């Protein structure tokens, strides 16, 4: 058995958030019934299609274990089959704008009275109550209202936006903790609850690191694991020297270490011609002596300029710089291999094309090719989570409204409403 | 009532990714017992404190609503205490080396024997079975692991990481997704289970979009809505123009749109003294006209060649450099509110320094001030999931074995017997 085998979730969600979080209930077991609006649905069905009226990558990757039924929710036949699913429901997931469900007649108290185990989950911009809880926000907007792309990039460069969706997956993956927290509660209390995660505390939960930092700032003036520590180090466009000085809000770090140890991002062979030809190189300041060893610089091993955190605040870039050196004819593998000799926490930038094709990720099931017969095969991201007791299995995307009929059967109405349901185009 | 009120974490996690999820864990209400390593503890007390002799805020961000209890686990009483303690949890959580937890005399197999009931929840690198298994990862080596580090930054720059902890805290919400799902199934068969994230997988999971875009660059050759596809505009190392011609890798973008429409970052006044004050503005497809109106260019509704976004994809980037200069005497929110008044999405890159001291998010309860009366108030973030039913309490870190006595009594030891532990050096 799986997790979420026999919990049945009612799916309003669209674009990534919401289809995120639906779609790795499934992979877990969940009975995922995605309400798509008749005529057109989901709009990643369409968006950056690569084979011409054939669902896109950005649907299929998002929209596996689920079933489709179009719906015109707008009919009062369609708020009719609303309450009659709702009933059914344990989870009910969406993603429109702040009052959208109201509007469309289930407010959150309506919703209790038809069932009062069922769920409401939410994903939105902004939290209920935040002044802007009206505002419309998409993924780079999340990662700009959460303090990411402030801290992201460079200090001579412009805020970043991260390639990971830390605003719409992320979200999505926080919605799924929600849910199942409220599931977990449910068992004690045999009644529902409303959750809803901001697209913003999502990406302030991934940031919190960066709220440490501007406390320490605050409080000290000075983050000493940052280049802009280094005297002289930093300097932006103009040639303005960066210092922790002038410094009142945290900056941009480049490829400082984060929450890890002081790190950095160091070329290997090939990298004027190969974008990814780079490895992440860490100095834990436990691991000083390794270090030396590796570099072949004992005489850095005592000396206390070189062998604290301390010690090394004024110089880090330029040893950075030296250890690059050692990596010129090595490729990013063979650097790995190296460092990892030393037992010093050091990885490959992995590009893409690399992950895609990775046996290690195909065998570990994080990588999975999905069987599609109608649209060809494809790979997508499975289950990040392994389990002791069970796999995900996972099968295609819908067709839009390819279980229209499937799911109404299931409703316990017969073929002769079904008939009048598609006559009158509700479904 | 809380979600998680009555399960018992037995917690040996230590740094970020462990920590994340058993406080976000203690935050829903469970009563988290936090094993550190007498005498010296997780190693984050002692990283990058603000004040001598008191713990950083790093621990305290990451370690509020537990108790810590001091443990010598490579002697026999301690193992001892520690079986105790794993018959009365709900689950185990570890992020130690590959085999740590197993060489410490607690493999799966034993712990079952111990407690058929607990679930044993693992932070990893590499996925267990993976080439790569026995790497050392943390945060920025995870996202370099996991392709967000390829796909994050400028095409004409190296690599590039997310001061958003894609590694470590990400990781530990997954876990706490995997957790919850292991008591959803608990339910059902009375048994706990394994289940283990891998930093890689975790990191992996927020990249989809890049692994879409991955297969779509090898079905098609080309990503039309990335700087690249603009012919004459991404220029390379000695200065010629890019084009999808000799790329294979999903590469990147710079601040283009990724799972949203296309967009770019924008400068506002005061950009270059004021490393934050940039908007992100999105050119969605149907909100064209209102963008014609608000740049004052009624000219490029009709024209075919600014109307599509075909038509655009030859210079979007022109486009974006002048709706740029619309914004060169505004601040971020008045470029923002101006834009909100034509429906159009927008939003301003938020500081750390702004976001700390936010009204609205502590109102939300996003942003908490920590009441602590051992060390001074800091603030933290909160639960970015919101509930119907209930509140989080937040409060303060444990102290270094604050609790260990508190803790041997609750497990029905005696004065004598805890007496005796301390003098051995046990706790």
């Amino acid at each position: 058995t799986k997790p979420l085998d026999g919990i049945n979730v009612l799916d309003f969600t669209h674009v990534q958030a919401g289809p995120a979080c639906t779609q790795m209930m499934g992979f877990l077991g969940a009975n995922v019934i995605k309400i798509e609006r008749r005529g057109s649905g989901d709009m990643t069905r369409g968006q950056l299609q690569d084979k011409p009226n054939v669902d896109s990558l950005y649907f299929t990757m998002f929209n596996c274990n689920k079933r489709s039924i179009e719906l015109d929710m707008k009919t009062p036949e369609g708020k009719e089959l609303l309450e009659q699913m709702i009933k059914k429901a344990d989870v009910m997931v969406e993603n429109f704008g702040p009052g959208a469900l109201d509007r469309m007649g289930f407010t959150w108290e309506y919703i209790q009275e038809l069932n009062p185990r069922v769920i409401l989950a939410s994903v939105k911009g902004y939290a209920e109550g935040h002044a802007n809880e009206h505002l419309k926000v998409y993924e780079n907007v999340a990662q700009c209202s959460g303090g990411a792309a402030a801290t992201t990039g460079f200090w001579d460069g412009p805020p970043t936006v991260s390639g990971a969706a830390l605003g719409d997956s992320n979200s999505g993956m926080h919605l799924m903790i929600g849910i199942l927290a409220a599931l977990e509660i449910r068992h004690k209390t045999g009644r529902g609850q409303k959750v809803a995660v901001a697209m913003q505390d999502a990406v302030l939960n991934l940031v919190r690191i960066k709220l440490r930092d501007q406390q320490r700032l605050e409080r000290t003036g000075i983050l000493a694991e940052y280049p802009q520590a280094q005297p002289n180090f930093a300097f932006d466009r103009d040639g303005n020297p960066l210092s922790f000085d002038n410094i009142t809000s945290v900056p941009r770090g480049g490829n400082a270490g984060g929450g890890g140890q002081p790190g950095w991002m160091l070329k290997c062979k090939g990298w004027e011609t190969d974008a990814d030809s780079y490895v992440y190189f860490t100095i834990a300041a436990n691991m000083w002596p390794q270090i030396c060893d590796m570099i072949d610089k004992p005489e850095w091993k005592d000396d206390p300029a070189y062998n604290t955190f301390e010690g090394r605040v004024d110089k880090l870039m330029d040893i950075f710089s030296f250890i690059e050196t050692k990596f010129a004819d090595k490729d990013k593998f063979e650097v790995t291999e190296w460092a990892a000799q030393y037992g010093i926490p050091c990885g490959p930038v992995m590009s893409m094309k690399e992950l895609a094709h990775d046996p290690s990720l195909q065998k570990v099931g994080t990588v999975v090719e999905v069987v599609d017969e109608i649209r060809g095969n494809h790979l997508t991201v499975g289950a990040p989570f392994k389990f002791s007791g069970f796999q995900p299995e996972i099968t295609r995307a819908p067709l839009l409204g390819e279980h229209t009929d499937e799911v109404l059967k299931e409703l316990g109405l017969d073929d002769a409403k079904i008939k009048e349901l598609h006559a009158k185009q509700v479904v």
